[PDB]
């Protein structure tokens, strides 16, 4: 094709992210009259999300996914997106990114500093905790070996609840669970399904600890080369795909607990009051480390009403 473009992702071929990326690719091919074709590179073939963000910056990868929270790697205050229990729901995540001064500035910085254009934002699920033994209360987290991504906020979730985190690449998690190198992991339900972590975990606890969004990002090097009518095709397709992507996750969160029960998984509902209480010293450390910018981001986000209006 005139533009042979590439979209990399950590998620695999059985995932919501991949399905939505397929919809995106199909719409762009059709509405560009075949001028643009987008090929998909799942399961971290090109590296992880940190690596793929570097490839967008350099112009060697055209599209990828990232959470708003991932930008904490560059702007420490952006950890507010994944401080456990701070963002209440997806409604708040959306307004946090697009309708706060903090969020609007982050979008500008992604463009200026990091070579990426934000096309759309989707919901990617609320993280829960699976394990090889029941989590009936926060006491059961003590010493639990928990696989987490290489991200400060997930490491902190594990630390502050009393667990023992092992950070690793997403591709490595299944084997870690299967071999009992670790005792558990903490992705959203959709990923527990997609990766078939249910095959190698007997328990699921509704910790509801971190809310994931998902940004459709394009390399500025690629987006600048597309005539404006093709920029519009890509932007519109990303917005349409994001709506679909969100719906896949919303519907799954309704249906998946029953799916897991049918596969033999036991579901628990630990009291979350102590989980939330345990994060108070982490929020204080966040404010200590990130200073006024962090305090301000927190204030802006805490001001957002979570009820749709
Ligand atoms: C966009 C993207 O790659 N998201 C990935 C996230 C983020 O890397 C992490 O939450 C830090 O932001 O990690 C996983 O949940 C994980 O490894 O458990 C897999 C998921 O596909």
């Amino acid at each position: 094709a005139d533009y042979d473009l590439k979209f990399g992702m950590n998620a695999g071929t059985s995932s919501n992210e991949y399905k939505a990326a397929e919809m995106f690719a199909k719409e762009v091919k059709e509405k560009s009259q075949g001028k643009i074709e987008i090929s998909l590179y799942p399961s971290s073939q090109l590296g992880d999300d940190r690596a793929m963000l570097k490839q967008l910056k350099d112009g060697s990868l055209d599209f990828t996914f990232a959470e708003s929270a991932r930008f904490q790697l560059f702007y420490p205050e952006a950890a507010v997106f994944a401080l456990p229990y701070v963002i209440s729901n997806y409604n708040v995540a959306q307004k946090a990114l697009f309708d706060t001064e903090f969020g609007k500035d982050l979008i500008k910085k992604m463009d200026k500093d990091l070579g990426v254009t934000l096309l759309s934002q989707a919901y990617n699920g609320t993280r829960q905790t699976t394990s090889n033994r029941a989590i009936n209360s926060i006491a059961d987290m003590k010493g639990l070996k928990l696989a987490v991504p290489n991200a400060a906020t997930n490491l902190a979730y594990a630390k502050y609840v009393g667990a023992s985190p092992t950070p690793m690449a997403f591709s490595e998690v299944y084997l870690a669970l299967q071999t009992n190198a670790v005792d558990g992991q903490e992705n959203p339900l959709a990923a527990v399904q997609a990766q078939k972590f249910y095959e190698v975990q007997k328990f699921l606890a509704m910790t509801n600890h971190i809310l994931n969004d998902q940004l459709y990002l394009v390399s500025n090097e690629t987006y600048k080369e597309l005539p404006e009518d093709l920029q519009k095709v890509v932007k519109d397709a990303a917005e349409n795909a994001a709506k679909y992507h969100t719906k896949l996750f919303v519907d799954g969160e309704k249906d998946l607990v029953t799916f897991f029960e049918k596969q033999g998984v036991k579901i628990t509902h630990p009291d979350l009051v102590p989980f939330k209480e345990s994060m108070k010293p982490y929020y204080a450390e966040f404010v200590k480390q990130t200073g006024q910018k962090g305090e301000s981001a927190l204030k802006q986000i805490e001001a957002i009403n979570p009820h749709h209006h």
